[PDB]
Parts: C-alpha cells; structure tokens; sequence
C-alpha cells in the first residue's frame, strides 16, 4: 500500500547515486584534485549541478509520500517520474552550459509545486475525517 | 493517519526550504553572480551560506521529527515542530543581515532538534525494551 | 514493527549533527570567517567530507528504510551499522588526508548499493503477487 511510492523512491535514489559518479569522473577529468571544488569550468558546472540536485532531494521525498499517503498513490506516483525526468534535463543541460538548465528546473519544481499542493489538500481532507467531513 | 499532524509539519517546512531556495536564486539576480559560482558578492555569500546550512540539516531534522513523533507523542513532536520551523526563519533572515545575527534562530533550531533527539531515543528505547526483552 | 529501523536513523542523525560540529570547530581553529568556506587545506578536507556525508544521508535513509520495510529489518538493521561506520572511517580518513578517505568510501558505498538491491527485490517478490 506504499509500494509505487517505495519503487518510485529507489529509482531517484539510483539518479542521485548516478549525479554523484559523474561528479568524481570530473574530477579525473579535469584534475580537480580533493578537497577542492573549483579550477576547471566544465567541472564546476558539473559540481554545482549535482549540488543543487542533492539539496532538493529530501524535499522530493517528503512531497512524494504526502502527496502519495493522503491523495491519492497512483497520481503522485506518475508526478513523481516526471520530476525524475525534468532533473535529468536540468543535470545535463547544465553541464553543458549554465543557461541550458532552465527547461528542466521550471519542469521540477512545478511538479514540486503540484505535489505539495495535492499533499496539503489530502492532509486537510483526512484532518476533516476526524471531524467526520469527507469532501 | 495517527501521523497527520507530522505530514502537516512536513509539508509546511519542505515549503520553508523551497522559498529559501528561491531568496538565493533572487540573490543571485541582484548581485549579478554567474552560475556555477557561488563567491564575489559578500550579501550573496552570506544568503547562500544560510540556505545552505539549513538545506544540510533538514533531512536530520525531519527523520528526529518522525522518530518523536511516532515513538514518543505526535502533539508534542508537532509542535517542537513549528518552532524548529520558526527558529529557522530567524537563522535565515538573521544571517542575510549579518554573520552574527544568525545566532538566536540557531540556538533555537538546535535547541529544539537537540530535544526532539531525546524524546525519540527514549520512546525507541521503551518500545525496544518491550518487544525483543519484554520490559516496559 | 519498525523499532529497529528507528534506532539506527536515530544513531545516524547523531553522527551526521556530529560532524556539523568538526566544521564549526574547524572555523576556529584555522581562522575561517562565515561565510568562506576555503583558505585553509586543512578546513577544506574536513569540510568537503561533512559535506559529501550530508548530500548521502537521504538516501541511505530512503534505502535502510525501503530494505527493512520490505525486505527484512533485522538484516537492513545490520548492514545500516556497517554504514555508519563506514562513513565514520571516510570523515576521519578524510581529516587527515585525501587519500585516507578511501576505505570508508569503499564500505558505505558496498552497503548502499546492496541495501539498494535489497529494497528493490522485496519491492519486486512484493509487486509479485499483487
């Protein structure tokens, strides 16, 4: 009862792990020698993509589950491949140029945005359900 | 279900971060930073630097949330809950203004987070207690 | 049941508060003035590894979770202890040099991507039979 959800989660997880690698084969690449994250411009592209993908990830989850435990499983689900989706744009497109992420960060966070809608919808109609009122 | 209170705290601080998100963005535009850069402006340094640290403990807060939550109370995890919301909103905004004007939002939030770890180890521990040695 | 998983993640957000704590004691030790955060190589080290120990935490929790949920807790419960000391080795490793990272790295990423494996079989077995 929480296994589209659960499946969905695994596979960010895998394109999180995936952002991960590309960044540690810039490093190879470029000779970004650790601890730093600056001196190549390809791979500073490629770092703070990476970055901004990882910071909004928790932020993914709790949405996706909200959305996903109180309106509706089947919906948020299919929201949720398609926010995999627009960050897939957003990583690569940045890599190449800074500019040619914007496709996929409008699409992101507008699905962001939607599934933080459903998810305060959903609460509210189940708060209303220990009030007895199903709307 | 027993957790909609927490689902409700969830969905109000992943909306925190998200706008925090967006003042760096705007930051960005007003001191003139070209991505991937993150240095030049100090204004800009120090709006990032927040949301940065606030992006960084936000899955730590809200894992001690549900911990709380569910293995000690729901009323009372909830509503250390807004405040740990609350006490971030002054870290942000405080640091924005001055390296040092962070400091009451981050005694607060910590505070708090510090509390809600407690509250969750010992309601793990009492259920732990009670069901692998039978001691409640 | 899921009393097993909550100690973990409890012990792990410990950890993770932890080394918060090395970053901000390394600010004072080596003169690093909010919000810099390069200068000294030393500072740098300790806190690129707080910092790739933070950018994972999700999604070790996401996958213990996943694992013990619908797999078995008892055994996600043993490989999550092994990842908390595994990136217990890759911080202090780290610390010190660059290249002492490398054991602690090898560990918790062996576990993560097993806990993966885990979580997806159950989830599949689970997805099964309906």
């Amino acid at each position: 009862n929480s296994i589209l959800l659960a499946a969905v989660s695994i596979l960010s997880a895998c394109q999180q792990s995936y952002f991960a690698l590309q960044v540690g084969k810039a490093r190879l690449k470029y000779k970004v020698t650790p601890p730093a994250v600056t001196g190549s411009p390809e791979f500073e592209r490629v770092f703070r993509a990476q970055q901004n993908c990882v910071e909004f990830y928790p932020i993914f989850i709790i949405t996706l589950w909200m959305a996903g435990w109180y309106f509706n499983q089947v919906f948020a689900t299919c929201l949720g491949l398609v926010y995999i989706y627009g960050r897939h744009l957003y990583f690569w497109g940045y890599s190449e140029a800074a500019k040619k992420r914007i496709t996929g960060f409008r699409l992101s966070l507008g699905i962001l945005a939607l599934l933080t809608l459903l998810g305060a919808l959903g609460i509210a109609n189940s708060f209303l359900d220990e009030y007895l009122d199903l709307n």
